[PDB]
């Protein structure tokens, strides 16, 4: 890796992202369509008999699964678990009838999903699609089927490309799985769509840069923060509050948007702004009366909206406006703001964003 105009991989990595998805791509759409046909022959069988996915990994290969989650289960009804590789290789875990292992993760050598894998074998798992980033190692040798998500490479530690492109195969099979299923095949070509739509919707959002580097204004110096995402945003909390604990130090914590009044609330004043992920009306509604409960102690409310939302600050709600996007590929799409945001307050910290302390 040469840095070339950037000043850190991470950056570049954020930058590169629209093209590595192209990548993700190439001759996977054909005949405009999911074509998995590096998968080789023997690959269609068994992915027709699935009645459960099992999905397993680490760090923020885990918060890409977390949102693959939700598609499934509503895209192609088909019934979708998350485990974080750890918790999963010690406990006697029951076994779904018929159940893939799916296996998301960028090396293929991460230490524990390797063997979270291994004891699936001897669990009679119906048997393993790995997703991962590198020829031939450790993960990739021994797992069935594999999805290469060809990134270049990522030299800083904090994921970034990584967890775009593994959210777009994830994607991908999202829609293979729809249609040897059955289901309505528009629900393939809305995925199809909003797939290729995505490289230059994040080029979009790439050029909002400048904006982004005004609001890490407001969160340089802070010491907590607070992601509110739900549904299948939520997991985009998770790699905010992920990002931003990562490279700027701040004690972020993600959670579910519905939730704030079970706990959180009572520790929101100035030190901790509350983001949100892409609510839609009625959310921010409570969330609004959330944060005007605690306009005494300065909290403040910054959501991330679609300006096709028509959402208006008030003085302690700060809507920043995105483009309008494709709703299938949103969760992707709000990646970028949580991590160019990250990078900036980071930078602005001036701390150690391509080596980090202790990651």
């Amino acid at each position: 890796g040469d840095k070339g105009i950037y000043r850190h991989y991470m950056q570049k990595e954020i930058y590169e992202q629209p093209n590595a998805i192209k990548n993700t791509l190439t001759g996977r759409i054909s005949h405009g369509q999911v074509d998995l046909s590096e998968l080789g022959p023997n690959a269609d069988e068994l992915l027709s008999k699935v009645e459960h996915i099992q999905i397993l990994a680490c760090g923020t290969s885990y918060n890409s699964g977390m949102v693959s989650r939700y598609w499934f289960e509503s895209l192609a009804g088909i019934p979708c678990d998350v485990e974080i590789a750890s918790e999963f290789r010690y406990r006697k875990s029951a076994v779904r009838r018929n159940s893939l292992m799916i296996t998301l993760s960028q090396s293929g050598e991460t230490a524990d999903t390797l063997a979270g894998l291994r004891l699936s074998k001897e669990l009679g798992y119906l048997g393993s699609l790995a997703i991962c980033n590198v020829p031939g190692s450790s993960l990739v040798r021994e797992s069935d089927l594999a999805l290469m998500t060809n990134a270049g490479t990522e030299i800083g530690v904090a994921s970034t490309k990584a967890f775009t492109t593994q959210l777009t195969v994830l994607l991908m099979l999202v829609a293979k799985l729809s249609r040897l299923k059955g289901l309505d095949a528009s629900i393939e070509h809305d995925i199809v769509h909003g797939l290729q739509a995505l490289p230059s919707r994040i080029e979009q959002m790439l050029s909002q840069d400048k904006r982004i580097e005004a609001l890490a204004e407001d969160f340089s110096d802070k010491h907590h923060a607070l992601f509110l995402g739900r549904g299948d945003q939520y997991p985009i909390a998770l790699e905010g509050a992920l990002k931003l604990k990562e490279i700027s130090y701040i004690h972020a914590e993600a959670y579910a948007a519905g939730e704030l009044k079970h706990g959180p609330l009572a520790l929101i004043d100035a030190d901790m702004p509350v983001i949100v992920v892409a609510p839609n009306n009625e959310l921010l509604e409570k969330l609004k009366s959330n944060i005007e409960e605690v306009r005494a102690r300065g909290g403040q409310l910054y959501v991330f909206a679609d300006q096709d939302a028509g959402f208006v600050s008030s003085d302690n709600m700060h809507i920043i406006e995105m483009p309008h996007v494709e709703e299938v590929i949103a969760p992707i799409f709000y990646t970028v703001p949580l991590q160019l945001l990250a990078y900036h307050v980071a930078l602005i910290k001036g701390t150690d964003v391509d080596q980090p302390r202790n990651l």
